[PDB]
């Protein structure tokens, strides 16, 4: 039997939990694999949809309510069927329990209907053409199960019964799993999978021993001097990264510390912090040229540059760009004085300070880029260092809004309201199952007006412009500091097995983290190698 060896997420030891909703504990395994969803958009194709356990959707009238046609012919995992109540009873769940909304997806449908056994509708709280998109980022659980389950918000789920193309857990240790076949799965003529073989990695160290004497299959972490270490240690060892979104330093603007709340709010600080970075010398270093450079104070990227109001761009680019004389005129001007002889500057209040910069424990390359940070900004007089927390306190810190700084980066769409939306609306700033996106509390009423309108008209042109209001607000008040445009980091061995995507086949993101929905699309294409005979 085919195992393929994966590796989503960092762990120093597995602990079984695979409910869906739960992305801030669960394995990495559930979504897509475990749970397949209605649809899966193919972001890097302009968002074409690939129709699963829905065989077509249909919006209404006015963009304010849409059906989805369930197929017919889908048997959960047990062996029960896979109907509309099951969406239906998913969708309720999570309007009752809006701590299992990690999407946002409840300020969008306000109510969800069974139009019958294979139908389903849901009505908008407001017009929004790309709400089926949104929809399909619930996941969908067995109602026979989950409706007589105690708490929802803490089962751990250690026997899933589930839609996807592998919900069997055969083997389960705390530094190894084995994630294999349903054997009820509706799609079970495409694949040609096996297994999921999961080992415990706890961080880019331990990681880069094992790929580099190619014990991996397909991962998506980050590999220093990839050529020199890992493409030459074996001809079966290949990668492709395609572009992807942004990353940043983002500032806490409810920073509760008085001096360092006085600096992060000030607009002339932030934009001083962001021209004394050196972003191209940080893609060099830290990513080995596996980036390109972000100089638009809205993030917007040059991906998306035919998205840019290229006045706006211009306008602020300055701010954007290496520029560290310039950044010690800035601080000069804005009054960030150096008062105690240390050499570094002070508030306009004349009080010391120094800025925590924060980066997940063992996600390196991002490490190493906030240590180059701290010496760049050293050189302008901005007294930093550099924290490196496990990823689940780096987390809570920013919903917390106990940080400084962070450098993130953003999950990366087809068009710019992936990255505009989860990072600056102010919704999302608030709720226990949110991301970090949106940490910074910095909150502008019109902002989230024109992130809300973005998809309420279909005139292309008329959207446009709503991106670029979007575009001049950010840029303005420099809300955070964008340093580059990031990759999707991407490796994948020849060795066992054969069909993955790459720059000769870009079928779409290859990468297999959770939060890529095309990596069940993925893994369908996947097939073993013949390297034995019978006798
Ligand atoms: C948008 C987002 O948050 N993506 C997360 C990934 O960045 C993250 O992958 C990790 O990225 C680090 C930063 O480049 C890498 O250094 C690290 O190797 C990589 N880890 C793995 C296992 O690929 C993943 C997993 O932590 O979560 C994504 O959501
Ligand atoms: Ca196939
Ligand atoms: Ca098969
Ligand atoms: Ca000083
Ligand atoms: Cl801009
Ligand atoms: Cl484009
Ligand atoms: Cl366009």
């Amino acid at each position: 039997r085919s195992e393929l060896t994966i590796h989503p997420k960092e762990f120093t030891t597995f602990v079984r939990n695979f409910n869906p909703f739960l992305g801030a504990t669960n394995l990495h395994t559930t979504t897509d694999f475990i749970y397949e969803p209605l649809v899966v958009f193919n972001e890097m194709h302009g968002n074409t949809p690939v129709f699963r356990l829905a065989e077509n959707f249909q919006m209404s009238d006015d963009l304010m309510s849409v059906t989805f046609d369930i197929r017919k012919g889908v048997k959960w995992s047990d062996g029960e069927a896979f109907t509309a109540d099951d969406v239906v009873y998913s969708f309720n769940l999570v309007k009752e329990k809006p701590e299992l909304d990690q999407s946002g997806i409840n300020s969008w449908v306000t109510g969800v209907e069974k139009v019958n056994d294979y139908q389903v509708k849901f009505r908008l709280s407001e017009a929004n053409s790309n709400v089926p998109y949104e929809i399909a980022k619930v996941p969908v659980v067995p109602k026979h199960v989950w409706s007589k389950v105690k708490d929802p918000s803490t089962f751990t789920n250690e026997n899933p019964v589930g839609s996807g193309p592998f919900t069997v857990i055969d083997t389960f240790t705390p530094q190894l799993y084995i994630q294999c076949e349903n054997p009820n799965y509706w799609d079970a003529a495409n694949l040609d999978v096996d297994c999921l073989r999961v080992p415990q990695i706890a961080n880019n160290d331990q990681f880069l021993g094992k790929v580099v004497n190619g014990e991996m299959d397909w991962t998506s972490s980050f590999v220093p001097d990839i050529d020199r270490t890992y493409a030459a240690a074996s001809p079966k060892h290949h990668y492709w990264y395609p572009p992807a979104g942004t990353q940043a330093f983002v500032v806490n603007f409810k920073n509760p510390d008085a001096a360092k709340n006085e600096a992060l709010t000030n607009v002339d600080f932030r934009r001083a912090f962001s021209m004394a970075l050196d972003r191209q010398t940080i893609i060099d270093i830290a990513f080995y040229g596996g980036g390109t450079v972000n100089d638009f104070a809205s993030g917007l990227g040059y991906a998306f540059e035919a998205w840019s109001d290229e006045k706006t761009h211009d306008k602020f680019k300055a701010y954007n760009s290496y520029n560290a004389e310039g950044a010690k005129k800035l601080l000069a001007k804005a009054g960030f004085k150096d008062v105690n002889k240390d050499g570094f500057v002070d508030t306009p209040s004349g009080k010391s300070f120094e800025l925590l910069i924060q980066s997940p424990n063992g996600w390196t390359d991002f490490n190493n880029t906030v240590q180059l940070a701290v010496e760049q900004l050293a050189e302008v007089g901005i007294k930093a260092r550099a924290r490196t927390p496990d990823f689940s306190v780096y987390n809570q810190a920013m919903l917390e809004g106990t940080y400084d700084v962070a450098y993130t980066n953003y999950f990366h769409g087809a068009d710019p309201y992936t990255y505009w939306n989860s990072a600056y609306n102010s919704a999302l700033q608030s709720g226990d199952g949110m991301p970090r996106a949106a940490m910074h509390f910095y909150k502008n009423e019109k902002l989230d007006g024109l992130l809300n309108s973005f998809y309420k008209t279909a005139d292309k042109q008329e959207q446009l412009e709503i991106a670029h209001g979007i575009q001049q607000i950010i840029a303005q008040d420099q809300v955070t500091i964008p340093v580059l445009s990031g990759a999707y980091m991407y490796q994948y061995n020849t060795t066992r097995f054969t069909g993955w995507w790459n720059e000769e086949n870009p079928k779409g993101r290859p990468n297999i983290w959770a939060g890529i929905p095309e990596r069940l699309l993925h893994v369908l294409d996947l097939k073993p190698v013949k390297l034995e005979h019978h006798h």
